[PDB]
């Protein structure tokens, strides 16, 4: 579908979502649907405010993080070192969203890190991940729109 | 500039604009800058919540509306008859944003009407106008993003 179709899907969601209580799961699912990627909305200290999986997780340590709604400390602290969007980070990146013990299986795994910013303040991080298919400009447009509005719906 | 550059300009504005008091003038100016059009943010009953002019107004009746921060009653009521975005409406359209007494001078004037929607509710209208250059998909993406976020910043 055109980008205009995908932005219309996000917009339709945002237009209905006010003034119901904020739903970060719904925002994560909508972004998963239009970007075709796993989506994690991560607080400054690693809390999963919302997420949506595009591919089943066959890693017990990762499935635990979802259940706990919490990402690891060191991983989470290091996200602050990325000040702007950084896309298509591969399995060997310290920022990868794939479990390092399964690097071989996820050799084609790609990760995009999108700072969520909220008032001169870093409020969290929007993480996107998927296999094989490089993120493009349209994906970034949609990811950054999501991160921006998430930053608004966070406040 | 790419669309990604223009969306980044809107995003940069929205990211800084929280949690300062809502600034509809700033949103109108930002959209004027990235869409290259006059921008009017119009309430259900015709109040100009914000606007930004791209072309000097040489029509006293129009300059009066800006000063008054108020569009005409009948014109404003009729906007409700347009339920979805309708772009590139020409000088002969009842919805034109150009003054009808200057149709000849503004023969090339084009108007885009974008409902602002806010919770199953029509909250107002975002109007874009300019001369000669047809609005395209990128312009609509930006206009609808603006209308959606304006709908959020309205609430
Ligand atoms: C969310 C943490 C991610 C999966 C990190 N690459 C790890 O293996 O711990
Ligand atoms: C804002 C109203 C507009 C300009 C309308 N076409 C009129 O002439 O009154």
């Amino acid at each position: 579908m055109a980008l205009l179709q995908k932005t219309r899907i996000i917009n339709s969601m945002l237009q209905a979502a006010a003034g119901k209580p904020v739903n970060f799961k719904e925002m994560a699912e909508t972004l998963r649907d239009v970007i075709d990627s796993n989506i994690f909305v991560v607080s400054r200290r690693g809390k999963l405010l919302g997420y949506s999986i595009n591919q089943q997780i066959e890693n017990d340590r990762m499935k635990k993080m979802l259940e706990d709604r919490q990402f690891p400390e060191e991983y989470t602290k290091n996200l602050f070192n990325v000040p702007e969007t950084s896309s298509n980070l591969d399995i060997n990146s310290e920022y990868t969203a794939f479990p390092v013990e399964n690097r071989d299986l996820f050799q084609a795994g790609l990760t995009t890190i999108v700072p969520i910013i909220g008032g001169g303040e870093r409020l969290g991080t929007l993480i996107l991940s998927r296999l094989q298919d490089q993120f493009n400009d349209d994906d970034l447009i949609l990811a950054e729109y999501g991160a921006t509005v998430v930053g608004m719906e966070i406040l």
